[PDB]
């Protein structure tokens, strides 16, 4: 494909989770980020595509399943056959992209958001493709059981400005945070 985006929000460890669950009590403002973020296509007719692991798909209450208007890739070298729920049932990240480009899904598919976990994170960091993180910092200490894979500052460099995102440290419930950009460029 031409380019990845990955979204995740961290602490300030790095931890992206905790118990099968995030680290932090719900922040609303969090929340309706990723659900615009991640919906948001810039092309009529289209739709985006989401990839994540396992873990990650049950994460999701169930009733609350697929995430609406976006097509749902699970990664599992287990499964046989795609949750229930899901669109796609995928072996590997490249199997996804290679879905991807394949002749129905080329066409029907606008911007491709990877929304981890640590996995499928990685796997996408590494390929040698034009990639944009989309981080939110959460300026706090929570603890978590799960991790962000390591970013290498040589490749991804930090933007300092980007449409549609605040640039100022954010508030709500107490806790504050900031949005950030860093972009990959091959
Ligand atoms: N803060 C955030 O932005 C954020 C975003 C997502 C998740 N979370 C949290 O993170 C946790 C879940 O993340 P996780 O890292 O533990 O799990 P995960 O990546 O969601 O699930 C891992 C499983 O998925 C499959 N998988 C993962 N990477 C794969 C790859 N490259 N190729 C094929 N299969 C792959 C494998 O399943 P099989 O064993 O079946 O092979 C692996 O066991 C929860 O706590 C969730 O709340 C936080
Ligand atoms: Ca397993």
């Amino acid at each position: 494909v031409r380019s990845l985006n990955s979204i995740v929000a961290v602490c300030q460890n790095m931890g992206i989770g905790k118990d099968g669950n995030l680290p932090w009590p719900p922040l609303r403002n969090e929340y309706k980020y990723f659900q615009r973020m991640t919906s948001t296509s810039h092309v009529e007719g289209k739709q985006n595509a989401v990839i994540m692991g396992k873990k990650t798909w049950f994460s999701i209450p169930e009733k609350n399943r697929p995430l609406k208007d976006r097509i749902n890739i699970v990664l599992s070298r287990e499964l046989k056959e795609a949750p229930k729920g899901a669109h796609y049932l995928s072996k590997s990240l490249d199997d996804a992209l290679a879905l991807l480009d394949s002749p129905e899904l080329k066409s029907k598919v606008d911007m491709v958001w990877i929304v981890g976990g640590t996995a499928v994170y990685k796997a996408a960091m590494e390929k040698p493709i034009n990639h944009r993180l989309f981080v939110t910092r959460i300026l706090h200490e929570f603890e978590s059981d799960t991790f962000f894979p390591e970013i290498d500052y040589k490749d991804f460099k930090l933007l300092t400005e980007y449409p549609g995102v605040p640039a100022d440290i954010q508030e709500e419930d107490g806790i504050q945070y900031k949005f950030e950009v860093y972009q990959k460029s091959v």
